[PDB]
């Protein structure tokens, strides 16, 4: 069992309210 | 049991309210 | 068993209320 | 079981409130 | 069990209030 | 515009992999 | 717009590897 | 935009690796 | 816009390894 | 823009090593 992960980010979220307008964005490249 | 993942972005959610509108936005490229 | 798997871009959600409007959008490139 | 990771950013969080607007931007490169 | 990290940034939170705008930006490179 | 949810449990996921064998069970009663 | 819901349980994930094996389980009752 | 949320618990993760099994459970009651 | 929160428990992670188990529990109840 | 939190407790963490088995564990009431 092996496995090989390339340059990355990572997040996580949960978000709740009376108006969510989170906003995410990315734009990697090869 | 072998896997190669290349260059990557990670985001998780869950999200709920009385009016959602979050963006989600991504543009990568190879 | 063997995968290889290109550059990419990975979200996950559940969302629910009284109004849904939430926006995703991506427009990735080979 | 082996893994191989290569350099990466990582957060977390959840958030709540009247309104959500947070801003999370990334754009790495291979 | 063996796993090999490249250099990395990490962090963590949570947050909460009436009106939520956090900035968090990254962009590291290979 | 009105919602009245009863008592629930969420989740969420995106996986892969060379093998998957996630295991999701509930058994949940009204 | 109004939303009434009852006791809940919120999770979220994205998880990949050579094999995966993760086990959710819940059993809630009304 | 008014949203009532009873009791509840909140989570999240994003988890990978050579072997994955991670255990979650829940069995809250209304 | 308004929001009501009753009585809850938040946490949040990310976990990787070779090898992963958290347990994560929770029997809240109303 | 209000917001109302009953009694809570908030955790944050990230972990990560050859062997993850954290212990999270809560069982809160309203």
């Amino acid at each position: 069992a092996t496995q090989r992960l390339a340059n990355f980010l990572v997040h996580s979220s949960n978000n709740f309210g009376a108006i969510l307008s989170p906003t995410n964005v990315g734009s990697n490249t090869y």
